[PDB]
């Protein structure tokens, strides 16, 4: 069990950046005095770290830390984020994460959007008088509103982030029906109108409140 | 820029607006060429991108059928997007601003909702900042932990894990200042952390937001 404990502490020390990305790990003898454990426990812990891919060890050299890659960190977070959606409280936690992003977007637009950008937002809400399918018009207005909103700050990754957050939720649910989208879109349209009204008034507090009115 | 990208974007928007439903066949390549007035190579590139994005399914050489991205496709797309942007000079700045937008909402939340116990957790994190001003590694750990304490205030385990992982990557990625600059550089970060906590103690979200923007802008 001692070997598991030095393994866990060494893994945490690696994540805490107490060791860089070099051969930085101490020798076996130092690890023994550091933890007050025997050479077998130290040897076993190092072997487990190597099998996990956390260190490189050659020919009785000193271990070299190899931090988890971007893909493994991302893989862990994404599996966590995906699993939570199967629980009702996971859906609530993920909606709040999305809300944090959308709050900052609507507050930023209210304080920084030019008149040209505000007109772009309002145009996204413009429903044609001759529109034959009002439900389709609301779906179109919904997509177009969020694209303009997410692009206002000029950051080229924001739009992909916003779309990924909605896609993430949709992917865990069975396909949305046309009928349920209709009442959701009607609700969304009202909330978008109030947000744009607040952005026109350059009022971030009002914009945030229209977003959160639930 | 490219004609194929223009066809890609318009087709994606049409898919997301349900101008094509979920599961039906997209019009044929020939129909798409006339619809957009582009050549077949542009249509094929566009459809290939839509397949990569999980917006269409094309199996065993069939015609494209509208689908929706799975979790793995979404993750793959975000990871490819981040690698493309980070390969440009200064691209990491786009993610620094991403962290800032999320943390702005977090500190506003903290100012309105933090309990007295949560404020004490924050004050304790400031103490570890003050004791770490002369070691880069230690101060970076104290800096990350300070923002972790903030990120735990909502009680949201998904936001906290992702947000902290993001800022931890960003803070540790910045090249280290020289030894002579280090003490005062860390002190600037520490003083700004105090101002964030002070605004949260006064339950003033506007003040907390302003202190956060001086910290990260
Ligand atoms: C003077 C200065 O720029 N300090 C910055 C520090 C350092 O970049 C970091 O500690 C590595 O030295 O990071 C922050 O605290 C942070 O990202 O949370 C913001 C702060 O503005
Ligand atoms: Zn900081």
């Amino acid at each position: 069990k001692l070997s598991e404990m030095v393994e866990e502490e060494l893994e945490q020390m690696i994540r805490r950046r107490e060791f860089g990305e070099g051969e930085q790990l101490p020798s076996e003898r130092e690890l023994m005095a550091f933890f007050n454990v025997g050479r077998p426990s130290v040897r076993e812990a190092l072997a487990a770290l190597k099998r996990k891919g956390l260190v490189q060890i050659n020919n009785g050299e000193r271990a070299r830390v190899s931090r988890p890659s971007a893909d493994t960190i991302i893989g862990e977070l994404s599996g966590m984020a995906k699993d939570f959606l199967s629980h009702p409280g996971g859906i609530a936690h993920f909606e709040q994460l999305r809300l944090f992003f959308e709050s900052s977007l609507v507050r930023y637009a209210a304080e920084h959007a030019t008149d040209e950008q505000i007109d772009l937002l309002a145009k996204a809400l413009e429903i044609n008088s001759q529109s034959l399918d009002n439900n389709a018009a609301f779906i179109r207005s919904d997509v177009d509103f969020h694209r303009v909103l997410a692009e206002i700050p000029g950051n080229p990754i924001f739009m992909a982030i916003h779309v990924a957050l909605l896609d993430w939720l949709i992917a865990a649910r069975p396909t949305v029906t046309d009928q349920a989208l209709h009442e959701h879109n009607n609700v969304s349209y009202q909330q978008h109108i109030a947000i744009v009204d607040a952005i026109r008034r350059h009022d971030p507090d009002e914009a945030d409140r229209a977003l959160q009115s639930h």
